[PDB]
């Protein structure tokens, strides 16, 4: 029962349960000639809670925080954009708007500047080199190296091993390496396996757009970047 493209309307949000605690955010945009899905998280953070990444642009965005209000009824407090590309911090500036502290690493801040996207407030320090980790209220941020993009970030709830692979991890059903126009796909491989070592006892990973899996998603991964390789 995750939500599928053909499930949700033009600028409208879905919120799916994945443990206690847990949902990811599911919204749709046109890209490259298509229409895509793609995923967001929202962790509970005591009495408020923590968002991982905007719902692609300004429009979902607000839809977002309203569909939270709306089921969750808990105040967004914090946001981090696991990279700067517009899935992650395009409606930043709504967020902002609406009392929501933004944070992402220096990398990403730098990205997003020169591209003309929209730029989280805050900097995270601790995440710029491979194998970084640092805590952030109920979550750890990884940074496992360069892939589908040089400032991928990864994401892991502790307490219900959900790990959260945002644009560095594909969906089974996807055959393709997605966009690799930002992409490092020399280093890919070994990001991946970082990941796969750092977290062997991820329960859900969820993919940046698509269906949910387990360990097999960074298998998945792994194969569909070699494949684009020839
Ligand atoms: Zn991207
Ligand atoms: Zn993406």
């Amino acid at each position: 029962e995750y939500p599928t493209v053909n499930e949700i309307p033009v600028g409208e949000v879905r919120l799916y349960q994945i443990a206690d605690g847990v949902w990811s955010h599911i919204a749709t945009q046109s890209f490259d000639g298509a229409v895509y899905p793609s995923n967001g998280l929202i962790v509970r953070d005591g009495d408020e809670l923590l968002l991982i990444d905007t719902a692609w642009g300004a429009k979902n965005t607000a839809a977002l925080l309203a569909e939270i209000e709306k089921q969750i009824g808990l105040p967004v407090t914090r946001a981090v954009s696991t990279h700067f590309h517009d899935d992650r911090v395009g409606g930043v500036d709504v967020l902002r708007a609406a009392g929501v502290a933004t944070y992402a690493s220096p990398s990403t801040r730098r990205l997003a500047e020169a591209e003309g996207n929209e730029i989280p407030t805050h900097s995270l320090e601790g995440l710029s080199s491979s194998g970084d980790a640092v805590r952030f209220g109920p979550v750890e941020l990884f940074y496992p190296g360069a892939a589908h993009s040089t400032d991928n970030l990864v994401v892991y709830v502790p307490s219900a091993n959900v790990l959260y692979g945002g644009c560095a991890v594909h969906e089974l059903s996807r055959t393709s390496a997605g966009n690799v126009a930002d992409a490092d796909l020399a280093e890919w491989p070994t990001s991946v396996e970082r990941i796969q070592k750092h977290y062997p006892e991820a329960e859900v990973v969820i993919p940046g757009h698509g269906l949910p899996g387990g360990l097999d998603l960074l298998q998945h991964t792994a194969n569909v970047v070699k494949a684009h390789k020839n």
